């Protein structure tokens, strides 16, 4: 076993409702199991979502991980002055997200203990594309879930919670 | 026209062995008839192991060890340069290159000319098979087969 | 606990026949060992045809014609009511219901209690197999198998 | 054979760039083949996108099809006064989109003649979920393409054009 829980989200504007319903759902699905840490990025909305989720696990410690930072979007750019600059921040962006991936996906697991990793969508995307070996086909062409809960091990059980057209759903998926 | 198929195979244990073997089988279901002329691999133990397990389904393939494939992360340019040259003549070719994810992702970006502003997105790429096709006119495409993709076999959904 | 599996099979020609037959095979790969007690179907010609082709892989299944399944689009409530009652006892059951898309989509929304504000989204549903599971406590889930899903087998991509 | 081309988009705000690059791409991929009609909804942005795309096919007729209308989002609502009202507009929404689906997917095909169907995302979604029998799994959980070009027949070849992280791509997919 190794279980991982990813939770999706310049302030939150009525994302609070999301955050709060998510928090409620987490408390429901983790009832009778200890949540020791809630991780998050430096971003205000990340912190915000963590805060709102705290309420449902008052005994849990909020820990800031700058490695969870979404970082900077890069654009097509004709100036080689920018390309050297960019190539070099990209290097660091890579070491950081890779470091987080290993922290939250490899770092040895404590079975009744859970931690919640709060994630920007670009971070959740990197994690899951990488962990689940998602084919390029799928992420060339396209996430409606706010909670993604994995259990390994290449054996995987994936519990997803989301809503489509305002209708909540829960799904268990076997690889 | 004439095409070279450079099928990059990631090696990233008893279950490790089982999976190399299923990959081997899966490539054979697809390649069917066709001849793989050669199975290249790095000097790493796991690459050789994987190469050896897979070579069962391609007994007539030559097995070549290239220490340039050894992973980091710019002697890798030597390796890329070696494999990703346009084919010539009128016979299609299929080869296997067994190596590490970092090298696979580099070959993938270079061969497809993925620009800097898209690298970060591509860095989450972690597929077992990366089937690149090179034609006589120097053009590269990526082909993807359902049967070798890592997909869930079953879902249960509650509303 | 004990469960009933109501596998809705859409019938929506020589190639038509080929596909009923492949569906038949596919359900058999999955159901394997298990017994389908009964293959229900509508009075429509295509439903019967489909039922007949598929029944080859389930020779011991009883074949039942229910004219209530006949499509429109509220005697369909009779039909739903008939099939979607909680099972009792301690033996699992598997049945096939061969019918039209409109009836499938209605059964899907009703069984899963899909609210009005989500109907429009569900109206594009057009899957060959709709495998619904009912348990002794009155609860319904949808299960989905990769092997019966309509997926592309190959892609080629250019950048 | 039967070929269908779907083109994705309260005015366009710099969607004009999209629309215009799309138009360029269409002219490139349809070079030496006649585009007789460009269809669109009543929506201003639909009309707008159609207009911008016109430029690349000056000989083509813009035709308005109210059946291509995106229509109204429905929300969870406790008032049964609204539910009777809603249930009844939903009925009509359904007949309309179904009518468009048959128009553009069944209506007999004229092999060198092409028409372009410009679509709201909810319309493209309905069409493709239905035409390709997409499993509920995929549209529970999730479109990056602006041109989707099908050829049948259940045989299908799907040509998609899009961009991911600002990088254009083209893909051919076989069922």
């Amino acid at each position: 076993t190794k279980h991982i829980i990813l939770v999706r989200h310049r302030l939150t504007k009525e994302g609070c409702k999301q955050a709060d319903i998510t928090g409620k759902k987490l408390k429901d699905i983790l009832n009778n199991k200890k949540v020791s840490v809630i991780y998050h990025s430096d971003m205000i909305r990340a912190k915000e979502t963590a805060n709102i989720i705290s309420k449902y696990f008052p005994d849990a410690n909020l820990i800031n991980d700058p490695n969870l930072n979404e970082g900077t979007p890069y654009l097509p750019d004709p100036l080689p002055r920018h390309s050297k600059f960019d190539a070099q921040k990209i290097k660091e962006d890579n070491k950081r997200i890779n470091k987080a991936y290993e922290t939250y996906f490899y770092k040895p697991s404590d079975e009744d203990e859970y931690q919640l990793v709060i994630c920007h969508g670009n971070v959740i995307r990197y994690f899951l594309c990488r962990a689940l070996q998602i084919p390029l086909f799928a992420w060339l062409r396209f996430y409606n879930c706010g909670i993604t809960w994995l259990v390994l091990d290449g054996s995987v059980v994936l519990r997803e919670f989301g809503s489509v057209s305002h209708l909540p759903f829960e799904s268990v998926t076997y690889f």
